[PDB]
RNA sequence: CGGGCCUUGUACACACCGCCCGUCACACCACGAGAGUUUGUAACACCCGAAGUCGGUGAGGUAACCUUUUAGGAGCCAGCCG
């Protein structure tokens, strides 16, 4: 890519972030704005990808809510996500874990690394 | 044709100008059948699987106790798994 594109959008990159990779579960506290009031909202969840690069890089997490699946995908480098912590690293094989959609239950389960 | 007497059969006794059977028509009621439709009951097979007990683990943590004292150790426990 670019050293140009590059250079543009440095300044917009969040540096506060915590390494991820998919299969990684986090807490994404995400600002919402229902009427006039601020507050965070929690999405805790499954990382199932992470795709693209710089400012235009994407994250989708899951969660099972209320007997249904529920993906979120956010820009890396949103300001309307307040912080990120990871709850526990997985043990996955690939970068896309997209069988976790037909998955529910115990089936779903990833191996915690001691990392 | 009307009547009299004996006898016999009779489901007649308003007493044969008696009684009475089945269809057909009409109304109402209950019931059966009926392409189906719908509501519920008790099971069964498989899938999934909460809580909890129990059994594994427990590289993590750990007032009481043993060895020793800045300690290990025992036992305990969170978590994880069945
Ligand atoms: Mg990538
Ligand atoms: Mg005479
Ligand atoms: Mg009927």
């Amino acid at each position: 890519m670019q050293k140009l594109i590059e250079d543009i959008t440095k300044e917009q990159l969040r540096t506060d972030l915590p390494a991820f990779r998919p299969g990684d579960t986090l807490r994404v506290h995400v600002k919402v704005v229902e009427g006039n009031r601020e507050r965070i909202q929690i999405f805790e969840g499954v990382v199932i990808k992470r795709r693209g690069g710089g400012i235009s890089e994407t994250f989708t997490v899951r969660k099972i809510s209320y007997g249904v699946g529920v993906e979120r995908t956010f820009p890396v480098h949103t300001p309307k996500i307040a912080k990120i912590e990871v709850v526990r690293y997985g043990k996955v094989r690939r970068a896309k874990l997209y069988y976790l959609r037909e998955l529910r239950g115990k089936a779903a389960r990833i191996k915690e690394i001691r990392r």
